[PDB]
């Protein structure tokens, strides 16, 4: 059982970090990331895209001056490796931000074009940019936050959550102490919402998640985003948060829209960067920042 703050504790600090978010950084990474023919987890394509992503993560670390922050691959039985970046804090209580890094063309997995721009390139560059801004905080970069923060870039999600399955099963076996896990998977498609006359929102998924953490996630969005929430269910274990839930860890999941208004282009050649609304992924950047910072600095977790 894990419990959370009732209201945000660091509004001033987080609002100031939010000003350092740079909308252009999403596109600058997402454009070449989605130019891999696909990022299929069984393919040398997915191996190369994971290596490319690791270099982009490393560039941010080396640029940050954060001496103790690392990124390391996590090997699987398939060629594409997951990536775990760690910001060590004073305790081993760990906050995880997740996204998956593979893409797939369901009709032609090995050879088909799969730009995976919304699914899940949008979530990758969302948490990548929040990671960079988090490292501009001197306390975080010094290793001085109460809690440890990890950023997970899961391989093989399109095979059935295969990378996050390997990671959380190992974490569980080694008694890793994950106090919160936020998954972000598809953060850029708003056309489904606005086409129907609805206002742009953050979708909160309420199945296969922890009730207390999900309530905390709504607190984060109400404080640090400028668009409202909408609750939705997917009806199955639709992303890597379900791997955390499977091993008892508290997980939550923020989404681009109500589930029925999400991108109809996923898992095909049509999931392109032209479908992504970078003002919306900026809202997901704000919530990733606030979620990570508020929980990194919660002693009673
Ligand atoms: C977090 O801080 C922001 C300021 O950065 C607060 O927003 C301000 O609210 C007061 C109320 O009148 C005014 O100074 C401005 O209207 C707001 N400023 C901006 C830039 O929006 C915000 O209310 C705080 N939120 C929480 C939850 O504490
Ligand atoms: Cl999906
Ligand atoms: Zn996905
Ligand atoms: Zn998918």
């Amino acid at each position: 059982a894990v419990t959370y703050p009732d209201s945000v504790q660091h509004n001033e600090t987080v609002q100031n970090l939010i000003k350092s978010l740079d909308k252009k950084n999403f596109e600058t990474v997402l454009q070449p990331f989605s130019e891999f023919h696909n990022r299929y987890y069984k393919s040398d394509n997915g191996k190369k895209s994971s290596e490319w992503l690791q270099g982009k993560i490393q560039e941010i670390i080396s640029a940050s001056g954060a001496k103790g922050v690392t990124v390391e691959p996590f090997k699987h039985s398939f060629p594409q490796s997951s990536l775990i970046a760690k910001i060590p804090g004073k305790s081993d209580k760990t906050i995880v931000l997740g996204a998956h890094q593979d893409s797939i063309n369901l009709d032609s997995p090995s050879e088909g074009r799969a730009p995976g721009a919304d699914d899940d390139g949008s979530g990758v560059v969302t948490i990548l940019e929040a990671f960079r801004v988090l490292l501009t905080d001197e306390k975080v970069a010094a290793g001085e936050a109460p809690n440890t923060v990890e950023f997970h870039f899961y391989a093989g999600e399109e095979g059935g959550l295969l990378g996050s399955q390997d990671i959380f099963e190992q974490y569980s076996q080694k008694s890793r102490d994950v106090k919160a896990m936020l998954q972000q998977d598809m953060t850029g498609y708003t056309k489904g919402t606005t086409d129907a006359g609805k206002p742009e929102s953050i979708g909160i998924i309420t199945d296969n998640v922890d009730e207390n953490l999900t309530k905390f996630l709504k607190v984060i969005v109400d404080a640090y985003c400028t668009i409202p929430t909408v609750d939705s269910k997917c009806g199955y274990g639709c992303s890597d948060h379900a791997s955390a839930t499977k091993y008892g860890y508290p997980a939550a999941f923020a989404f681009e829209s109500a589930f029925g208004d999400d991108s109809p282009y996923i898992h095909s050649a049509d999931d392109t960067i032209e479908t992504v609304n970078f003002d919306h992924v900026l809202q997901h950047g704000r919530l990733t920042l606030g979620f990570a910072y508020e929980l990194a600095f919660a002693d009673s977790l």
